[PDB]
């Protein structure tokens, strides 16, 4: 009824560590698409980054293993769940572990462009919380995004 499969723009991310997120980190990421394929239990991601300054296109596989969770290989192992959607936005969670075993918690709310609604907005501060990070880790990251269409 409400296809996840699209367009998506990261506007907001929750972070247990502001470190991983700030400029040129591995976690000042832009969606650009989201492919769901429910059939092979998968999730192709389509998003940009940083590093020195210049943008990055990433195109990853996400592997559905039992439960919500998914997985993906990426600046370390990656865990993430769709926490929430509607048909405006995608609040999504991702354990990450690094490179070094440093464990890290983030939220990210994901829409189709610009304009946020408080309903979802709120939904995300709820569940940043629930996740147990700050509410003051996030962070507008959308007036960042200089990268390409
Ligand atoms: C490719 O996307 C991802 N890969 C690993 C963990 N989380 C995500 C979701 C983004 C929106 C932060």
């Amino acid at each position: 009824p409400f296809e996840l499969s699209g367009k998506w723009i990261t506007s907001y991310i929750g972070s247990s560590d502001l470190e991983k997120i700030g400029e040129n980190a591995p976690f000042q990421v832009f969606m650009r698409s989201i492919e769901f394929d429910d059939k092979e239990s998968k999730v192709y991601l389509n998003f940009f980054s940083k590093e020195n300054g210049i943008c990055e296109e990433f195109s990853l596989i996400g592997t559905k293993q039992e439960g919500n969770t998914y997985d993906v290989n990426y600046a370390g192992n990656n865990k993430f769940v769709v926490s929430y959607a509607s048909e405006t936005a995608l609040i999504i969670s991702n354990i990450n572990v690094d490179e070094e075993g440093d464990k890290t918690i983030m939220t990210g709310l994901l829409g189709k462009g610009t304009d946020i609604e408080d309903q979802d907005l709120e939904k995300f501060k709820e569940v940043t919380r629930e996740n147990g990070i700050p509410e003051e880790n996030i962070v507008n990251i959308i007036e960042r995004d200089d990268c390409p269409a």
